[PDB]
């Protein structure tokens, strides 16, 4: 099929889809929009949010819903029904935290204060829960890479921009990130992608 | 398998799971806890949050991850991969909205004001989006019921507690609520479930 991903010039919520496309060696158009053109585009969308993915003229929305669509019946999904459940739960746990940030807040002082709070007060507990959960496994779920591992590397990348010391007490989580980054198709993408703060 | 669902005595985030069990005619234990027992149970949970589902002694977390797990390989999931993407996207859209509400706000005036704001601006906006997305079609996705329709009925039921006229201008969304409620397994459940505000 012919793929067109539309999002802002950011890793943000589209990056998961971009890692999946890279790892699965699928070609697509990486369409990035400027903020000023967002109002026009937004007004033409059923739910007025991005990312969206067009597949042969059919518009799909919701970043995680798209990621599950693309990973279904590939080695990136869980190896069993229950593993699939753990993949989705780790993703959801990560998403629940990232969703707390007021990404679109216009008042800068209120925005950074909110960011500071979540990063200082909430992030360290997620890291603990994640670390303990990882236990002695090589990957978050089962015996091989899943898109939950990709989501972890993506989310932590952004958390580290704001809070570089986040993983100082979590070498096992630092190792997980490196393992994802060392995957040749993901490594190539990380190397090739437009460098953005977020 | 033996299934044990644990959550508060409330519809809340466990309800979608309860609807699915009912529809699929899968027997389970509906374990409802009290406040006083929360700290002890919480400490035992990897991510310290409920609902949790124990399957043959194996713990699963994240309500939507669980819901998707239970609907796997059934007509409730969406019949084809692409329709599954849409079921997932609608669920996510609804969950994104419900998450805006300060459910745990202890200052009654702030809670009243935020709810009213959300129900004055954001809710009417979403309802218009969902209404045009549903169109004159029977169900949200495809031509048979999915857990996205269940989730709409569930989410709207809780919103109707705070804005009883929320759907007065959306007869098509009321009709969808009625179609869901009237599914025999669902009608049965609604009648015998414990009565709670939320
Ligand atoms: N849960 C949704 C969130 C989508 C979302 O809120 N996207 C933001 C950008 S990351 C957006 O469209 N913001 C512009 C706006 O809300 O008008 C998803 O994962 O796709
Ligand atoms: N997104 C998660 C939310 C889990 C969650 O926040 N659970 C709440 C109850 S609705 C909870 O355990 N809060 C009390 C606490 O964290 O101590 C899900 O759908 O399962
Ligand atoms: C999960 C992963 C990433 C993100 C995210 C959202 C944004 C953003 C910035 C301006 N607008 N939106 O940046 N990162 C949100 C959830
Ligand atoms: C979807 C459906 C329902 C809910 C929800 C969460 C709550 C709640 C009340 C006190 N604490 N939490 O009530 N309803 C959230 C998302």
């Amino acid at each position: 099929p012919n793929y067109k991903l539309t999002y802002f010039n950011m890793r943000g919520r589209a990056e998961i889809i971009r890692y999946i496309f890279a790892y699965l060696d699928i070609q697509y158009e990486d369409h990035r929009i400027e903020q000023a053109d967002w109002p026009e585009i937004k007004s033409t969308l059923p739910f007025g949010k991005i990312p969206i993915l067009e597949v042969d003229g059919l518009t799909l929305h919701q970043s995680l819903a798209i990621a599950r669509y693309l990973t279904k019946n590939t080695d990136l999904a869980g190896n069993t029904e229950m593993e699939q459940c753990h993949v989705d739960a780790i993703v959801d746990t990560l998403d629940d935290f990232m969703s707390c940030f007021p990404w679109a807040e216009k008042k800068q002082d209120v925005k950074e204060q909110m960011f500071n709070e979540l990063l200082t007060y909430n992030a360290p507990h997620l890291m603990q829960d994640l670390d303990t959960y990882l236990g002695g496994r090589e990957w978050l779920i089962g015996n091989s890479v899943t898109w939950a591992d990709f989501y972890w590397e993506i989310c932590s990348t952004t958390l580290l921009v704001f809070k570089p010391d986040l993983l100082d007490n979590h070498p096992r989580l630092v190792t997980l990130r490196k393992k994802v980054q060392a995957i040749p198709a993901v490594a190539n993408w990380i190397k090739r992608r437009p460098q953005t703060k977020l």
